[PDB]
């Protein structure tokens, strides 16, 4: 396992994404959190292939992880080849356990890193069948409610978390929604090593020093 720190460009200024992704690369970001919305599965659309194949054209060793808080997720693996990690929605496949062991096949057989998230209502212990085939990397436990940036951390999803670090201790951890300096403290503390900020990192004062806190403070655990 390894303290990672994937900032969100959703909270950056998108109109000038490679920018800004080039600028999180010269920071040290090892990791660019990718949000992709349909106005379907959550009331927003932010941006799609088209945009993520393009950014590629301009970045050199940063990871690409894509969230697709997408309906039909299966249909966006053969759009994003040149990304690194996909993570689908528990929900997007309505929760049915074999529906999402055949994706995750799916992506793992692009050579990708497969990621499945779970919303603040979602209960962790329905993932375990899926868990258990060892075929996902990473479980994205939402802290906020999807769909936009600015809200604040869910105290309350903690739980998730050290759940699954119990059972799973190598599975990659990633929280999502209201991560700050403190929330990303709180987090690693109950087994998080995965840490997406959009609004915290975007809007500091000094982008290096709240990354390098936030990556210290995880290594820590
Ligand atoms: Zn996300």
């Amino acid at each position: 396992l390894k303290a990672i720190i994937a900032p969100s460009v959703l909270a950056s200024n998108i109109s000038k994404l490679a920018e800004e992704t080039q600028r999180m690369e010269s920071l040290g970001a090892e990791w660019i959190h990718l949000d992709v919305m349909d106005m379907h599965f959550v009331p927003n659309l932010s941006f799609g292939p088209p945009v993520i194949n393009n950014l590629k054209k301009y970045t050199k060793s940063i990871f690409f992880d894509v969230h697709l808080m997408v309906e039909y997720p299966e249909k966006y693996v053969p759009l994003l080849k040149t990304s690194n990690q996909l993570t689908f929605h528990f929900e997007a496949l309505n929760e049915d356990t074999e529906r999402c062991i055949q994706l995750a096949k799916e992506i793992r057989d692009n050579n990708l890193w497969c990621g499945i998230s779970i919303k603040p209502k979602t209960d962790v212990q329905k993932l375990v069948p899926i868990l258990d085939t060892n075929l996902i990397n990473t479980v994205l436990v939402m802290t906020v409610e999807p769909g936009f940036g600015g809200q604040s951390f869910m105290h309350d999803m903690m739980g998730k978390v050290s759940f699954l670090r119990k059972k799973y201790k190598n599975l990659n951890i990633q929280v999502d929604g209201g991560l700050n300096i403190e929330t990303t403290e709180i987090s690693a503390s109950h087994g998080a090593n995965i840490i997406v900020a959009g609004t915290s990192i975007f809007n500091a004062e000094d982008p290096k020093y709240v990354i390098d806190t936030m990556r210290v403070s995880v290594q820590k655990y």
